[PDB]
């Protein structure tokens, strides 16, 4: 320690680092304190300005002009942190992204799990054997041994490397001309041509092939077309690692804020939701654009008072709510949440996370989705935003470019049997790239109707 | 006179106006030549950087790359010669464009009947009552009496004038914003929810309404979107006006040629079509771009032997070949006249003119085209294409942007009784507004497949 | 007559036509009429949606953003009026406009003397010998013969052919790439290099060659830079012809207006500027820009009373007045009218004439202005906004691209000996292509200081 | 190990590895062995396309169309590898580069010491005391201690991590608008007003200034402007470091090469230099673009032998030669260089390093260089260049947007008590930001004369 916030923020600082943080690493704290001491000077993830641009663009998906495209790995590992990997999932993010534009008939914002998604709530506090659970390799390691299980504050730093390499990397390939829609489109044929179910998606294939090619006969210029924006996110949950990345910075204008620069998008989980504890705090604090994921349990009156304290000077796209609900119960418990937020005068994004709500330990003993309930938590989710007259925001989806077996179903009729041929996931399961692009053109086909 | 030209053309000049014009007005000499000596001087209705530009976008359309939109008036008159019209002819012609550079994915080179097309040959010199017919309004009036349809000089002087204020007009429409294709879809979509046959157009309308949507989302700047380029064509008939608007103009690289800029692209008749008559000879002098009409009775031999004289230095797109057979002998006769043609190493523009080939005198007494044998000639030169595996360069069609009924057929069902109700053509009967709408989606529909 | 105007304007126009109109023909009024009825239905020399663009464009010259170069023939003829004359006067144009661009370091605005300046007010009404003399090609003839000198309604037709062709001309040059500025500053480097006084310049000219140079290497493309806007103006003078130009517009909006499309704008001159004739009520009632010549004998109060008429609604840039008022007296006379135009709310563009206030016949008889002269009236104009702080919008010179010898003074050296070497105008003397030049770099240097 | 070559380079690697490698760490094998391993499978800091990218830029200079500028610290260090010091060299790195752009007239590539430099040879073996000396934060640390200046295979990987971390924030960056030329013009015109020698300079400023206002006015879109490219450098030092930064590429055509994704250009140094020396030989290897720093020494003859193994296709761009000879040498030495590697057909770029030519020991104690003799060396090398009729491709300087004291002489009159009022460089002597942008100036107005 030794500088201090000034004197607005610094009472509600403090006040923030009292409450209660849930899903938190037992760790050496004198140790744990050092490593945010280290990582309070670094360089950040994300600079000021391009959070600035980013709640600029969130401000149009909640005012109805764009959509919203959140995803990746469920839980990054420094393992799985490769050039090969990267590339796979921005190459499928970027895929399903030029799809969904043409289904929306508006820009897609490309947010992704990434540069920082390390920590992972979803667990017991101990294991069986009465051996500490894997939280994510930013506290401890997958190997199962109570030397590894550990939880080393050194990881924090090791994330951090990992993030500012993951995140040099998108804006390489975005720059550098993986982001050319042509050579998307180009791409998106040959999953369309090789797919079981290629007759069924190729109608609106071809159709953004036409268009594609009037762009081009009508004479633009690739100027915009050439490279694209990937933004990055994850779930604010170490208290050291993300208080160590807040930072300050002065507006163009004239006034300062306070940003957690580990990432553009920060977002509060399922767990950490407590309206005095932390992570809500923390949120309220400072100004990148906030997620908060939402399950069935929730009534719309606390909707609402999540809306006030997240979002006090009603700055459209600044709060997202995230609706993860499971298939069935989407269709019951959203609407009286739209229709309560609504009507207290917030322009939330309203985002469907149809992987959280649908997780089922499968006959096999490997934790699965089907993906038919993953689609239909989505086809519900707009049928909801349909029949109220608002508008559905965005997706948020776990995948990942490799050629993984981890959901059910989709086009290669993914069973059973097939789940233990190649299964790569530190924690939840993901799409299938296949599924990825499938579940795009689906999403796509709703956006249309 | 007085200027002569360079020692290189001189001779092949005086060789070309030694030979017999047909189809030519009989008036006085030397009065005539004092006009020619007047419009000598004048400003010509286009340049040569213009022309050289349409040589350049006619060669892509040659080599399969761009598609070649040309059509208006059969005859342009005086009386007709308006600003509501000309914008009426114009929004057709772009509406059209922007159907068939979707259909057909790449450019469509916009060239129009217009800013010169008053000249008319279909006529047998004298009429009943041994009276002197129409002509066009470049040699007499419409009034049917001795007193105007006496041959005068002076008329073409009010067609350069007519002229150059129709190609100011269109230039100023074209730069002001009216086409501006975002406008032009939302009259596209106006007609097909007005059509009578509109749910059948209605696929195609809605997916060139995505295309749009999808350009903007993904942030393209209406910079070549905001204005288009339409040139002017008409048939290089009379010998005087075509000879007074001879130029020289100095290539940007050094060397120097002879261009008829009367307009950017001249064409030869069916009836003005000798080897050694004037009219191929004058062509084959100017380095404007040339097409040249083809009906039913060319053999492919002497297809070649123009296409020799015509394009003599093999430039792609110099020559245009334009089909005028008739619905039915347009599958029989075109194959053989391609065959030899592409044979011989010329690459031309194969153009379609489904409208000169099916004329007809109907039961009513007034003449008349068909809608369904336009198109079918239409589908029959595509399929000889699809066949052979060339490629259908473009239309050559006769339209009216006003609510007139001259063709029979079409969505609102034009019956011989409608045929008087509204009738202003100067000559051949022309595509109603929503027949050229019509037709564009069916050629689009075409192109395709 | 057959169409009547909407109510508000009706009877604003019959009250306008009651006027007396200074410096008309005498001539037939039933053949007048006729001409008048003929040019009523004919196309338009420009459109109303060019002329908004227009009012907008000289919005921002009024307000700082911008500087607006007018000029061109002092009178244009129809034997003046081809194609290497034209081309000249829009190079000369375009030449200067990149040195006052470069020097105001804003948005140079180009409106030319063309496109309708046939009609000429300076003359007694009788010359010598008991003759009518000369008042321009829409008029008479320049023959000094009492047939030639005959007042002929039948000119207004022929002069709205030269316009239509004139203007048709400028916009095809100005479009195929004869406005290309680097084409542009290589004539400039052409001229500076074979000037007298050519390292007198040399400064500012390679100062220009380095900032397009810096264009260049900062990697622009050449979008807005290939093709550039030359509207058109001429002295509203004719009333036959400038009633018989009226044309009723609907705005994008909504609301429809009332425009004289015989030009882009038009403007009152010295000896038809009487608050109740009809050249000030005409323009009043017309919604093109404006300007007003204005000569020593003006008094602030009365430049007041004529701003409150012609810009009625305070819109700026819709009038502009235009000060020709000699070297000496342009310091001693703008002050007060500046200040009391500026003080009764009116932003109006302050545009300089150094011609028509300078005009003195020399000892050989021709009548000439000495160049000096010119450059220090528009020296002291600027000093005169320099010191009272406000904006010097424009200047208004009359020139031709053509090597004639009209003008005295200069870089060099026209004495009176050099005047019947070549001389070429219709009326005023005009600035030989070098003055031309020179007069923009000086007018640069002044922009700059 | 694992992973083999493909047997075109394996014989080649196997050969490279075996040479001598100068300046190397004495540390353990099997440690920093498995640091190379794991260092093999992480996100490169840059990506075959850039490299790519920059080989075409590189090209441009080699051929006379581009100028290079290449720069930053000397050594980098952890402690200072922060986001104020990172943006405040990115800073005047961009406002020297615009100023470089203007008085070239041409593209400015931007190349940094920045994200890999660490190593630093200059150094004795052993220190005073018996005590082994600073080798950079990848090797050792600063701390004068027999504890810190241990050598450390683990400083790699805190290498790579800090690099990875700069590179994506100099991508920020410049995305995020800091890169924005109105800005930093705005910067470099508070340096010449608050600069001793400000009217020095200030004629060039105000040209820049009026070459901006020049672009605005004629209406350029801030598209290329509002965002610039800086890439990457350091001196390929470290055996295992570079080794384990090796990366295939599959080119867009199809064939594959072989870079060092450590940084886009890679060097060689002066003391590292032998022609059957690891560093040679693995720049030859590389496809990266390669640098090699040439002093006195260099006879023209071996300076061809380089160009031979470096450039051995003769691709222009490749190889860059960088004349560090001092002040008074370079006149001297560098005409026979150039004269026999241009005769022996390489087209490399001549690169001017006026740093490490210039060293030596004032009478303070502390190690300096005086500006006026850095400014001296490029001055001559611009002279054998404009003697010659070669092209002067770029300089390579040390600087620091922090107000340190570290050079002597420029503007502010640095003398020697002036020198430990602030020294923060890990080695050699860097430009004080005021004669970072003093120098652009200068060279500036070289490349003008
Ligand atoms: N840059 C634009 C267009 C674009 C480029 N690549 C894309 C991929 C997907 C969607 C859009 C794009 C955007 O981000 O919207
Ligand atoms: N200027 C482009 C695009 C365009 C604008 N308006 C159009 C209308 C129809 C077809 C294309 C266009 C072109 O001529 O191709
Ligand atoms: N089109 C821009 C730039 C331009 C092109 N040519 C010019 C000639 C002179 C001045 C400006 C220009 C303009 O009118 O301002
Ligand atoms: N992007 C262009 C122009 C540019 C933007 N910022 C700059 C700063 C310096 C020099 C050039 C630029 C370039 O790199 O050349
Ligand atoms: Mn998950
Ligand atoms: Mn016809
Ligand atoms: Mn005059
Ligand atoms: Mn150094």
């Amino acid at each position: 320690d030794l500088p201090p916030l000034p004197e607005g923020m610094q009472q509600q600082f403090e006040d923030t680092i009292s409450r209660d943080a849930k899903q938190q690493p037992t760790w050496d704290r004198a140790q744990a304190e050092n490593v945010r001491k280290i990582l309070e000077s670094v360089p950040p993830i994300v600079v000021a300005p391009e959070v600035l641009e980013l709640k600029q663009k969130l401000a149009d998906v909640a005012n109805g002009k764009a959509f919203l495209l959140q995803g990746g790995d469920c839980a990054e590992t420094f393992e799985s942190n490769t050039e090969p990997h990267i590339r796979a999932n921005v190459k499928t993010l970027l895929q399903m992204a030029v799809v969904l534009t043409y289904g929306a008939s508006t820009p897609v914002i490309k947010m992704a799990r990434i540069a920082g998604q390390y920590a992972k709530p979803r667990s017991s506090d101990l294991d069986g054997n009465g051996l500490p659970n894997y939280r994510g390799d930013i506290v401890n390691g997958v190997e199962a041994t109570p030397e590894a299980r550990r939880h080393d504050p050194a990881r924090m730093i090791r994330a951090y490397a990992n993030a500012s390499a993951a995140m040099n990397l998108v804006r390489a390939l975005t720059s550098s001309g993986t982001a050319d829609l042509y050579r998307l489109s180009e791409w998106n044929r040959e999953f369309v041509a090789n797919s079981p179910a290629g007759a069924r998606y190729e109608a609106l294939a071809r159709e953004i092939d036409s268009g594609l090619r009037f762009m081009e006969a009508c004479g633009v210029s690739d100027e915009s077309l050439r490279a694209a924006d990937i933004y990055c996110s994850h779930e604010a949950l170490l208290v050291d690692y993300e208080r160590s990345m807040l930072r300050l910075a002065t507006d163009e204008e004239g006034n300062e804020e306070l940003y957690d620069l580990s990432a553009h998008q920060l977002w509060i989980g399922e767990r950490t939701r407590g309206m005095d504890d932390f992570h809500v705090n923390f949120a309220s604090m400072i100004s990148n654009p906030i997620g908060i994921k939402i399950g069935p349990g929730i009534t719309p009156e606390e909707a609402v008072a999540y809306a006030d304290k997240l979002d006090p000077n009603f700055e459209p796209g600044r709060l997202t709510i995230v609706a993860r609900m499971g298939h069935d119960k989407v269709r019951s418990v959203l609407p009286g949440v739209i229709q309560a937020v609504e009507a207290s005068g917030h322009k939330v994004i309203w985002q469907s996370d149809p992987m959280h709500g649908n997780t089922f330990t499968a006959s096999n003993g490997y934790k699965t989705r089907h993906f038919d309930k993953v689609i239909d938590e989505v086809q519900g989710f707009f049928e909801v935003h349909r029949a109220l007259g608002t508008h559905p925001g965005g997706i948020h989806i776990e995948f990942t470019g490799e050629d993984v077996t981890e959901c059910l179903g989709g086009a290669e009729d993914i069973t059973d049997v097939d789940l233990p041929g190649r299964y790569e996931s530190a924690c939840d399961p993901r799409l299938n790239t296949q599924q990825s692009l499938e579940l795009a053109f689906l999403v796509a086909e709703m956006l249309r109707n």
